[PDB]
């Protein structure tokens, strides 16, 4: 996360944090047995016996007071991917959760029902604090970035026809603060007005906290169907 702030798990209790040891990606519970995450972070290793999920975590590479290690006991990936990344969404059955108060589930979307353009959403995640790091910050952090319209994202100087219409984009209207390297599959979460909501998985991005090169995100409520059928 580029720009933001600090956080420890409890302010995202859905947060998971997914390990190969060496960190993978993010993830988010949306069941006892269930964490959701992107694809493109697996593509390379399939084999789920090679993976490490922890929840109730907060710190990269040091324990939290509280956490839970699980397995994966089966890693699904959209079998339509393709690589910006296309169907960037992934299923890992893990063993399940107990909740708590540094573990919770999140909540999913409505079938296609997303905040309007312009509304603030948090996202969460371990990726780089600047792009020319190296090294992945150890404390959780977190960031509020703006709902993009399709319109605005399909320019030619945003993204063009990279970006369709199972991807949403956001951005922070200055530019300062946005997901980088090592948040994919992590949450983008948006209050719906009442609830809690997953409405995005961090999936690609030209470069980070860069002018018309917002972060893409799957659109949660457009596969509500391919997670109902496989969970």
């Amino acid at each position: 996360i580029i720009g933001g702030e600090f956080t420890t798990i409890e302010n995202q209790p859905w947060f998971a944090a997914i390990y190969r040891v060496t960190y993978v990606c993010g993830g988010s519970l949306i069941s006892p047995c269930w964490v959701i995450s992107a694809t493109h972070c697996f593509i390379d290793y399939p084999k789920k016996e090679d993976y490490i999920v922890y929840l109730g975590r907060s710190r990269l590479n040091s324990n939290t007071q509280g956490e839970m290690k699980f397995e994966v006991e089966n890693l699904i990936l959209h079998k339509d991917y393709s690589a910006a990344h296309h169907n960037d969404i992934a299923l890992l059955k893990i063993r399940c959760a107990q909740p708590s108060r540094t573990i919770q589930t999140i909540a999913l979307p409505s079938m296609y029902n997303d905040p309007q353009f312009g509304t603030s959403c948090e996202i969460t995640g371990f990726g780089k604090e600047q792009s020319t790091d190296y090294l992945y910050p150890e404390q959780l952090k977190m960031t509020v970035v703006k709902l993009i319209s399709h319109r605005e994202c399909q320019q030619p100087h945003y993204y063009g026809s990279e970006v369709t219409t199972k991807m949403l984009c956001a951005a922070d209207p200055q530019w300062k603060t946005d997901s980088c390297q090592g948040d994919s599959g992590g949450p983008l979460v948006c209050s719906l007005q009442g609830r809690m909501t997953l409405t995005g998985i961090v999936s690609w991005g030209r470069g980070c906290a860069l002018k018309d090169k917002p972060g893409v995100y799957t659109r949660v409520s457009h596969f509500l169907p391919w997670i109902r059928s496989h969970t």
